[PDB]
């Protein structure tokens, strides 16, 4: 046995709820990144990146 | 066994209400990302990327 | 038993409800990525990107 | 057994619900990329990538 | 057995239903991608895109 | 006006996916319903039943 | 203006997926009633039952 | 204006997943309602019920 | 205006996602009511019952 | 204005996620209710009842 029955990178069981009046978002130049619910991920190799905003 | 049985990158069981009034986005020369849900990936070589934002 | 029964990059069980009045986006020079839901990938080898967004 | 009995890159049992008044999208020079749902791909080989915009 | 029994790029059990007034789109120079729903691919060799979209 | 451009006893914009495997019924001596799906009635006078079972 | 524009016993913009493996149902000398899904009715005078289910 | 543009006995934007293996019922002189979703009912006069059950 | 523009017995905006293995129910001589989601009921005159359960 | 823009038995915006294994129910000459949810009800006039249970 190796490696064998692992649970990676899971996400379960979840329950949201959202109310908003009026969201707004306004960029220039730049990067925004917003709502990201539920992901998940698994990388045996290089590099994994989940909600990353870089500018420029 | 090697590598069986495993569970990796697996989103399960997720229940997701979302109320908006006017939402908006508005962007310029910029890079946006909104409302990923539920996402799941596994990359055995390599860089994986969920939800993520460069600007120029 | 090698790489066997393993599950990877699944996404299952997922129940969405979205209510809204006036959704806008509105781009100029720019990369927008909005409402993915429920995506599931995997990559023996190279880099697999989900909801990513550059701009220029 | 090699390779045999795994599930990759799959999506199921998932139910949406969406309400909208008046939804709006208006790009100039640019890549939106909005309403992905349900979507499943696997790689041997490559880079394979889902609601992925670029602008330029 | 090898690759044998695999389930891989398969979406399953997906039920939609979608309610909208005036919705619109207006592009220039511009790539929009919307709507994709239920898309599943597997590709042996080279890259495979769901829902990509590139300006100029 | 009276009584008019109302909307009563109306079902809509409903989307169903069911997937089993060895469904069965079996009755001795009695009333089962099973599986009603997306019926509408209206009685302006009388009693109305939708899936109602008795026995004996 | 009397009793106009009003929406009564209406049901929409419902979603369902189910799946199941040997669902069953066994009955003697019973009422069973099951699986009712989105159904709407209205009765100016008299009783409306909806999945109701009485023995003997 | 009396009673008009009122909304009474409406259910709207639900959306549900079940997954189940080997669900089971066995009645034996008795009643049963199981799996109701979804249903609106609007009664002028009268009585309404919805999934209600009476044994003998 | 009198009873204009109200809402009265209305469910809107519900996510369900239930997970099982091996649901039983099993009834002798008696009354059981299970799993009932997103009913909305109005009764002018009368009395309305929801998942109400009687024995003999 | 009498009795008018009022909001009155309305649920709305509920997300629920249950997960459960080997869920059973066994009833002898009784009567049981389970699960009720998102269920809302207004009655003019008489007794309205939700999830209520009477034995014999």
């Amino acid at each position: 046995y190796v490696g064998s029955k692992t649970k990676e990178g899971v996400v379960h069981g979840v329950a949201t709820v959202a109310e908003k009046t009026k969201e707004q978002v306004t960029n220039v130049g730049g990067a925004v990144v917003t709502g990201v619910t539920a992901v998940a991920q698994k990388t045996v190799e290089g590099a994994g990146s989940i909600a990353a905003a870089t500018g420029f």
